[PDB]
């Protein structure tokens, strides 16, 4: 399998799943003074007004919140996005200390954690077929920088202890997304990749701007999660974040000015 550690972590990647070596590889570091503000992006259309949230689990990789996708209940639209986008997972990656933790990076700097909102084209009919396709999916990617508690992270914060170890989940209904947002909705986009296995080229990246706030009571308690099953040696899931990938010929764009 994969995972982090100097044995199986982001430069071994290429061997079980070769487009890691990619032309379109994610996340990348987002370049302040070179990325492009573009005057016609649209505004985001964030609709997760019927969310229905499904379990939390801890995939032994990172924690992750499955969606029922099965209708147009909480979906992503505009931006740079042709269509309709459902939302499926959302995955946290975390650092083991304030200064790293997030995929992408600003101007080098790494926010302390990073949340997917991955959502998937309603063309393809679902998120296998969707994985597939060049731009099958949209992934709402926020930053975490410590501030003030987030409601919202307060909720899987409270859960965190059922998922303790790989293969653990939990019930994880009435969950509402939209306390993940930050106030902001200006991003950055650029076309790339799935930052996990198995790494297919099928993203539209949306990065928000503005990091959402929190505490650091909350952050603390998202280190203590394990990449273990229960019953092996203690291995806390920190820093479960692939570094930035070669951007080659890519452009970002900016919403904003």
């Amino acid at each position: 399998h994969w995972g982090y550690g100097k044995h199986n972590g982001p430069e071994h990647w290429h061997k079980d799943f070769p487009i890691a070596k990619g032309e379109r590889q994610s996340p990348v570091d987002i370049d302040t003074h070179t990325a492009k503000y573009d005057p016609s992006l649209k505004p985001l259309s964030v609709s997760y007004d019927q969310a229905t949230s499904l379990r939390i689990l801890n995939n032994g990789h990172a924690f992750n919140v499955e969606f029922d996708d099965s209708q147009d209940k909480a979906v992503l639209k505009g931006g740079p996005l042709d269509g309709t986008y459902r939302l499926i997972q959302i995955h946290m990656h975390v650092g083991s200390l304030d200064g790293q933790g997030s995929e992408h990076t600003v101007d080098k700097k790494k926010y302390a954690a990073e949340l997917h909102l991955v959502h998937w084209n309603t063309k393809y009919g679902d998120f296998g077929k969707a994985v597939q396709q060049p731009d099958g999916l949209a992934v709402l990617g926020i930053f975490l920088k410590v501030g003030s508690a987030k409601p919202g992270l307060q909720k899987v914060v409270d859960v965190l202890d059922s998922i303790k170890t790989k293969g653990k989940s939990a019930d994880f209904t009435n969950f509402d997304p939209r306390g993940l947002l930050p106030e902001s909705l200006d991003y950055w986009t650029y076309p790339g990749s799935l930052t996990t296995p198995p790494l297919l080229e099928c993203v539209t990246w949306i990065v928000l701007k503005e990091p959402i706030s929190v505490s650091s009571e909350q952050v603390l308690k998202f280190r203590k999660l394990n990449f273990n099953g229960e019953g092996e040696p203690e291995e806390l899931m920190v820093d479960n974040w692939r570094p930035a990938q070669p951007l080659k010929n890519r452009q970002i764009k900016a919403s904003f000015k």
